[PDB]
C-alpha cells in the first residue's frame, strides 16, 4: 500500500 510514509505514492 501507500499510507504509512507520509511521501512515497499516497494511492489511498
Amino acid at each position: 500500500m501507500d499510507v504509512f510514509m507520509k511521501g512515497l505514492s499516497k494511492a489511498k
